[PDB]
């Protein structure tokens, strides 16, 4: 179905960072072009002006709060059937697991919430869906259970599963609490937190929804994929397998957003083929920092950005 892709610029981390080196301008969305601008400048050379489109460009003012009001006509498409895939991409530090993850805030959490509502909203419709999760994590293509590990796609039902994996019921705001209060602290950045391997790992929040309306006799199931990748940022087989399956990626998703896609080429594609194909819908999300000390990187993920809406 749809690609998205919105490119988010965090509030600057002052005393820090600044932009005494750099300016990254930000356009407002243009109806005329359906798109949203926005150009970055290296100061030894003021001239070359990188410009760069996205369906939405969110910068230091945009909150959580404000981010999601653009996701949640997204995940609430999953209600009807819909597979969907929300990707966090950009160096370790631009802010993927804060707009993922954050407690309350973040696309996660927020996406439970709407959900709930929504579950609710239909129930006065005959409408009875389920919720059930997963929380696993990618580390050198190998698969761990956050909360054997082998991936069974269905071709029947173009559903996956992955055998042993913890799955937990979501029929309570008290689980949801638990739970996302776990991925939280195993992702977030705290002293006693494993950020180094959480830097270099996917992590991906399986959500899924199954519905079925008693009267109608209607039936529904729509997975959402919550990921949040591991550092695009320029061991080594280690830093081949994160480059590689980040490249990979690009290449799928750009593929997709075509009028072979190579599925099979990574542990994550492979994964979440059948939420990447069909009707299904993707939203890349490429965070960035404002300073001028990461410039350079920013301009890489700017550019992966670039290619996978193309
Ligand atoms: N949108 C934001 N608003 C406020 N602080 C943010 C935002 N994004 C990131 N941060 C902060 O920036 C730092 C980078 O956070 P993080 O999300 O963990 O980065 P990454 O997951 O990309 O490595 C953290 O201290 C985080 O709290
Ligand atoms: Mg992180």
């Amino acid at each position: 179905g749809n690609i998205r892709v919105y490119c988010r610029i965090r509030p600057a981390l002052k005393n820090l960072e600044n932009s005494d080196t750099s300016l990254i301008n930000v356009n407002e969305f243009d109806d005329n072009s359906g798109v949203q601008s926005m150009e970055v400048t290296k100061i030894q050379n003021t001239a070359q002006v990188h410009e760069f489109k996205f369906d939405k460009i969110f910068d230091q003012q945009d909150t959580n709060v404000d981010v999601f009001k653009e996701v949640g006509q997204l995940v609430q498409s999953s209600l009807d059937g819909y597979n969907v895939c929300i990707f966090a991409y950009g160096q370790t530090g631009s802010g993927k697991t804060f707009t993922m993850l954050n407690p309350g805030d973040g696309i996660i959490p927020s996406t439970i919430s709407h959900i709930f509502n929504w579950i609710n909203k239909l129930k006065t419709k005959g409408w009875d869906y389920k919720v059930n999760c997963e929380f696993i994590e990618i580390y050198n293509e190998n698969i761990v259970d956050l909360l054997k590990h082998e991936i069974r796609h269905d071709q029947e039902t173009k559903t996956t599963t992955i055998t042993n994996v913890t799955s937990c019921k979501l029929e309570s705001e008290e689980m949801v609490e638990i739970i996302l209060k776990k991925a939280n602290k195993l992702r977030s950045t705290a002293s006693t937190a494993s950020n180094e391997h959480s830097s270099r790992s996917h992590s991906i929040f399986i959500i899924h929804l199954s519905g079925s309306n008693a009267k109608t006799g209607a039936h529904s199931y729509g997975t959402l994929n919550l990921v949040d990748l591991a550092g695009s940022e320029r061991r080594l087989r280690e830093t081949q397998n994160i480059k590689k399956s980040l490249s990979c990626l690009g290449d799928v998703i750009h593929a997709l957003g075509q009028p072979h896609i190579p599925f099979r080429n990574s542990k994550l594609t492979y994964l979440l083929q059948y939420s990447l194909t069909g009707d299904s819908k993707t939203l890349m999300f490429v965070n960035i920092s404002p300073s001028s000390s990461h410039i350079n990187e920013t301009l890489n993920s700017l550019r992966f950005a670039s290619k996978v809406n193309s």
